[PDB]
């Protein structure tokens, strides 16, 4: 079963070094991938509707490489390991076998 | 109009430093990846039926890192850029933003 869930404006929704489990799809608002170095706030991207962040915590098994905080109020869907495989099980057959050769390679 | 290709036992199917526009899926037969060094043949892995090489063509389009001959007779299906761009617009929405976040990378 699919979730989806709210996160308000300035929240802060992972943050670099964190354990990480899924990845998430904004469904609504626009989040900013930043890093930080100093004390100093490096932006890095802008990711708004349709878009995908988190996603290496699907793939790897490490710590998110980047923060990520609300700049609106965002409305994002949960992206789980589970519903991964799922899906790469039903998608087409040629698509199955990149998305498979794929991850093998970013795994390392 | 999707094509296959017959090769001939031991005809090497691409090599090493090659330029690529496609992969290939093993229809029929069998290959094997291999490198070279000094005039020596490497082996690194052999591929029967149902597996894809030559991906990293789809992906950014620099030359082929290893060489690949067909132990006997192969029959290949040809994957083109646009067969895979079609594909991946008919998916899963989750697939889809997968796929395109694996080809960011991977380039």
């Amino acid at each position: 079963a699919a979730q989806s869930v709210d996160i308000h404006k300035d929240q802060i929704i992972f943050s670099e070094g964190d354990a990480g489990d899924c990845a998430y799809i904004i469904e609504k608002g626009r989040v900013l991938i930043y890093l930080t170095k100093d004390k100093e706030e490096i932006p890095l991207t802008i990711l708004g509707e349709g878009e995908i962040f988190g996603e290496m915590a699907l793939i790897d098994n490490q710590n998110r490489s980047a923060s990520v905080r609300a700049l609106e109020d965002v409305r994002l869907a949960i992206v789980t390991k589970q519903q991964v495989l799922e899906r790469v099980s039903t998608a087409d057959k040629v698509v199955q076998l990149l998305m498979r050769v794929l991850l093998k390679r970013l795994r390392r």
